């Protein structure tokens, strides 16, 4: 079948029927504070700690120092991983996609990375046609490189377009939606795997919490 | 000159819903949100043509590489690599440059493959890419040309397109369903926190079909619809 | 037709429609027929011409803007209608204004020439939407078309597209105001089932039944069921 | 020194709902979706004025030809050609084959020539269809000139939703002294016609929707208390 | 020195809801769809100031002529012509934009009539970019404040439960906001008044039903 | 392991919901429709800092004048003029007169140094921008500079719907480290005020809406 890499994010590998397909790109979309960055960091962190698979984290707005500081509260020492050459945080603050792809490819080769997180890829972008065009090019090259990639995207409603530009979910191999739904006056976080090309997966929404240990999903 | 004939898809349940299959020599639009089964439907159409009727097929891919189309079909126990090695399936790669729109050129290429592989079935996935660059009025007219030129070749064609809501416009520009002869809608609807897949034949010009939505699942044997 | 109404009508002979319209379509006027995709717009317009020819020997002109004459003819065989025979006999003319795989003045003259040449009493234009970008220019051009057909004395069915079952009548928000008569075909999806209805929204100068009436499309074309 | 007085429409039910009729010397906007009875309301207003009170009328049409107006009015038992012949009704044809100032002067000569007290303009929308700021200013000017002339005027406008904007540009209902809304509501596959007086500046009226039908004798509105 | 003082409207029910009336020396936005009672409220504010407190008023009108304002107020048994003749009320005709000039005219009228109360109806007429609307309205509000007027400014809106005014900014530069609604439900209309906000002071919350009668606005406590 | 430090607002109920207060050295977006208590929250933040912890504060105003801000705070029994006199509070008047972001930042930096304030409120930050993508770039720049200074900052923003976009341009909530939403929901003719902490990067907080009232004592939130 299709080989999958384990995220080791509690509950997620069950929902994805074994993890994220190796060598492919997964879109992780959500409104603000849904857990996008956390998912993308946990993906790299677990890869390093449990499988010694090095990772590249690409950030467009949040600084490397804040990413590191924020991860500290889950008890994750990212600076240590950076110091040991197992993690590389690529600062993409200030669009030349060619330059970005070359920088990513270089980091991947230099750190021998198997896992890549790009957070958020919507910061790369104004017509739908060109967004789709340029996103496709990024996805295609990471595939050629053989990276397994998480790309986060922003969205503005819980039920509504998958991402900002109405094309991102059609270009990605895999699509994960993080929701933070307000019901009555209470928030409930859920994760859904909408699509995984070429393989089976659990369907619909599953509740999760963010705790001191990161994302915890219960597929029941 | 006779009331339009149909070719069996052999996709279980679909030939009942369509009262005989897809109208021959015409295009059928298959529209749906992400991960609804559009590529799968279009592959299963060709695969069944080859296996059940020894009718060769041409698959036109605009985004996925042929290798990924092949890989993704293994999930269903379909050996597309062998079908390609045998000359029964041809995957026409129209996907673009990773490292660096002419419609009649595409038609030229499709027509050539159709003649070379003696193909009776064609899939184009996703059609959206043809009209991707541009106004609803422009999209409309470009889809019109493609449909017409495919009809001239005699191809029976499945063409897929995208939509972003389960119960909103048929496709993206609000014109695709008016230019198409035949329209199928794949939905993936939330009920509670669970999903329910359905297939609808909205229209088939000049012929009959069952109405409304019918539930289906995607399994290890592909699409399974229950009328 | 009931006697005490101001506007003379011609019968469509479409089962149930002449009841709902209280006698048929107003003579010498245009009737807008709008609907989402696959609602029966072309079928209604063809059935109007076919019945006119078959029942009253009234010749008809069909103006098609996207479907080819060959496909209109082919699809009509679904109903056991031999339109090629009527074209051969000079009783039906299909005017092909469909795109090569907009000059309205030239179009009107083609239509006029065909109507004179074939001595046609019934005209169908399918879809008039394709004639058209500002709502104001759509309105005056539609108005111009309607006025010329009226001067010519034709009785016309003009189909238009719409994208929601309940929502705008046509595409530009003006078509239903310029037309004398408005018919809406719906194909409502509810609880995973489709049901077709026809509504006569307005008919200037006469009464008509109000609201939605069910219909089906079968081997014999449109069948409408008027209810109390 | 008195609060504004009203002119009877003699449209069944309407003079009750408006507590006496349309405010005299002012314009009333009558808005509705397609086939709601706007032209009917605006004709019935003139027709009743002539028949019941010998008050001459001017009808300004921007789309429908005078011939079709006259023909369609026979549906309601009205012989408008006879009224035109007697010089009690004048139909001013402003329909297309827009200088508003010029049109206003032409309306004024008719009003003077036929000594009209009642005016209908149908639809005042089509004047405008070629910026809301411009629509507002031009409508205001037309309303003010009619008021100066002393006419009591019905102005129809189009709208595209039963329970949405009052008219097309989101400004008509603010520059009008009086607003009437004709609806044609579709519920459970049946249509229900209703009439509402939304506002009459400086005077009272009944509130909300009242059901009506169109008959061989025109509009019949049904109040109930 | 103190929390802000209020000036009584004497509009039945309103001084209760607002716990004393309108904040003195400030502007209150009064927003509403067509025929909600905006003009009536702004007239009744001036009329009561004159009749009850001998506080002169300036009414700024942008579309309705002074003659029609006066005529329409007869519906309530108010003789505004008399008050204008006595020098207690001035109807400033800004009918059929230079905001600086308008403001100097208002200032001139306030000085001339020693007015304490001002109504501007509708202030949206001044603006027919949301960014320029915001800056113009803020400028108008600040000058009125500097002059010392207590002001009612009405605005149009097009939905009962949508944006507060037309440009999506008017409620943010106003110190005080009142919304008049005329909600259609099951074929019946129901008028309500709501005090949405009064900066730096208290007020009752939500919608209160009111009617317009022969004697003006009556607000009922629910 | 290592927790994000927070400074107490001492606003009744808020420090419970935020599990300790606002993240120190960062900006917290406080968004809401008109009259939701945005300015009051901003002021109470600074006021409580001075009164309870002797932490000086800088209030940056963009429309309301200092005199009106002072006048309105009297509603709650707070004497801000006295605090300005004692050099404990500085009101930075950037309000209109009848836009250079770098100058403003330098003005704020100078005031922060001069008064050695730990707490800053910018009300409303929307006035800085009024294209969504340039708004995003500008707001980011402001957040970064304030962070560079070490200020703990409340930034208010406007929104026009109770359950729509967090703020006006659909980007402000993505650039901010922390996001608080004040709502004033109209249901069945009655209004209900609620506060929600939507997001605090790097740290925990209670979820959903909590009802509050505005009274003579300012904001009172009920975590129930
Ligand atoms: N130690 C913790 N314990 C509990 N919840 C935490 C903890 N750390 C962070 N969180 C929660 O996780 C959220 C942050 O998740 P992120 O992954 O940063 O979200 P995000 O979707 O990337 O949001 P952006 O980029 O700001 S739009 C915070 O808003 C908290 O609710
Ligand atoms: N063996 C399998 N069993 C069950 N479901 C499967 C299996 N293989 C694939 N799927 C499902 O099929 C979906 C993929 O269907 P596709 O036909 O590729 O969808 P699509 O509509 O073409 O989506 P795009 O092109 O990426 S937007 C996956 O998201 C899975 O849910
Ligand atoms: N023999 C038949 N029996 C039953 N239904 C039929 C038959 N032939 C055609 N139909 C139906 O009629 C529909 C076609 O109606 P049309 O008149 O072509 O619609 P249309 O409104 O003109 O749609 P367009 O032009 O494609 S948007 C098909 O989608 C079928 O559902
Ligand atoms: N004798 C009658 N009995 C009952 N209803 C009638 C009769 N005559 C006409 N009608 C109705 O009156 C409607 C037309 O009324 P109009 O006043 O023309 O409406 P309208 O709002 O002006 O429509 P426009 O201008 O075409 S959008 C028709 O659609 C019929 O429903
Ligand atoms: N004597 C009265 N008795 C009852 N209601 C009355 C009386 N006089 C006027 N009204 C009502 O008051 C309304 C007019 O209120 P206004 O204050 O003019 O509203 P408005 O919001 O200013 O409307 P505009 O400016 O036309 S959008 C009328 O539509 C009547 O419903
Ligand atoms: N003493 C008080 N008692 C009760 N409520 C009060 C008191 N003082 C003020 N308020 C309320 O506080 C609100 C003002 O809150 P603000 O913080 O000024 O709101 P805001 O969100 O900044 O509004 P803007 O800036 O005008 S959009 C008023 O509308 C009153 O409802
Ligand atoms: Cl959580
Ligand atoms: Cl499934
Ligand atoms: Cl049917
Ligand atoms: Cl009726
Ligand atoms: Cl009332
Ligand atoms: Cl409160
Ligand atoms: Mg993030
Ligand atoms: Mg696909
Ligand atoms: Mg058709
Ligand atoms: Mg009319
Ligand atoms: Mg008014
Ligand atoms: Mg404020």
């Amino acid at each position: 079948a299709i080989a999958k890499m384990r995220t080791m994010i509690e509950g997620f590998d069950d929902i994805s029927h074994g993890g994220l397909p190796i060598g492919r790109s997964t879109l992780v979309s959500g409104t603000s504070g849904t857990g996008k960055t956390l998912f993308s960091i946990q993906f790299l962190y677990n890869g390093i700690i449990e499988f010694d698979e090095p990772g590249v984290f690409v950030t467009f707005e949040e600084t490397p120092q804040d990413i590191i500081k924020n991860a500290r509260s889950f008890g994750w020492d990212l600076a240590k991983l950076v110091d040991e050459g197992k993690l590389f945080i690529l600062d993409a603050s200030p669009f030349d996609l060619s330059a970005l792809i070359e920088r990513i490819n270089y980091a991947i080769q230099k750190y021998r990375a198997r896992r890549v997180s790009i957070d958020p890829v919507t910061s790369v972008f104004d017509a739908s046609s060109v967004v789709r065009r340029e996103l496709f090019r990024l996805v295609a090259r990471l595939k050629q490189i053989g990276a397994t990639t998480v790309m986060t995207t922003e969205r503005i409603e819980e039920y509504g377009p998958i991402a900002r530009y109405g094309v991102e979910e059609f270009v990605s191999d895999n699509v994960v939606i993080l929701r933070n739904v307000l019901e009555g006056e209470r928030r409930r976080r859920t994760l859904e795997i909408l699509k995984l090309r070429g393989t089976s997966h659990m369907k619909g929404e599953y509740p999760f919490t963010i705790t001191d240990h990161g994302i915890n999903i219960f597929p029941l």
